[PDB]
């Protein structure tokens, strides 16, 4: 039944040059869409060539065409892996000034209650891009959504909150957040985050006057920064 579409997708996959190949992928899409997993794969390749060579708004258009096979046609797992890989390619190639908008459209299209890690990790990395952008207004909305997703990951949300208030320079809030973050640390995996909050916890203890607790905090933070790497290792 799908014997044709498979072959035309595989035929358009070759060619090397995007000249005439993109129109062939468009012909694969123009076969009446009935499945349509092969149209998704055709557009996925179209995306893979578009941001890598020349024009970007066309990539945004074809990515918006990709964001229709999330719930219907193609399964959530294959779409998750495809979006993740595509986002990694753009992150390695170009910077925030294009990537942030694609992250935003991805989160705008993923309006689904069953999205657990799919919503979270995208919103978290967008939060990091919004930290690099020097935006703190909409970052609070992002952090509101991330905090309300639970009320492992909560410590990440607390680490982003602390990262925001480190630039905002609100000491009392950072003290409250660290004292709240100590509760979640009891049953948790082993990432870098555990040593990030501790750095602030050290500085806070220097602000209050407790130098021994600051010493232990900076020692354990330095151990975590030794396990991950520099630039914060030397400063810690």
């Amino acid at each position: 039944v799908d014997l044709e579409n498979q072959y035309y997708n595989s035929k358009a996959l070759k060619e090397d040059d995007p000249k005439a190949a993109l129109s062939s992928f468009q012909k694969v899409l123009e076969l009446e869409g009935e499945k349509g997993e092969w149209g998704f794969k055709a557009l996925k390749q179209m995306i893979k060539i578009n941001f890598k060579l020349t024009n970007f708004p066309e990539m945004m258009n074809r990515y918006k065409q990709l964001l229709t096979y999330i719930r219907s046609a193609v399964t959530r797992n294959y779409s998750e892996k495809s979006i993740n890989s595509i986002l990694d390619y753009i992150s390695t190639s170009k910077q925030m000034d294009l990537l942030q908008e694609f992250y935003e459209t991805t989160l705008e299209a993923l309006k689904d209650a069953k999205n657990d890690r799919l919503w979270f990790k995208t919103n978290t990395k967008l939060g990091k891009l919004y930290l690099e952008r020097e935006e703190y207004g909409k970052l609070q909305k992002i952090l509101r959504q991330l905090h309300q997703s639970c009320q492992t990951q909560l410590l990440e949300i607390y680490a982003l909150e602390i990262q925001m208030y480190t630039a905002q320079k609100n000491n009392k809030k950072l003290k409250a957040l660290y004292e709240q973050s100590l509760h979640i640390k009891s049953a948790i995996p082993h990432p870098l985050i555990m040593g990030v909050i501790r750095e602030c916890g050290g500085k806070m203890h220097l602000r209050e006057g407790e130098f021994e607790k600051a010493h232990t905090d900076f020692f354990e933070a330095f151990k975590n920064y030794d396990e991950s790497g520099s630039p914060r290792r030397t400063t810690c």
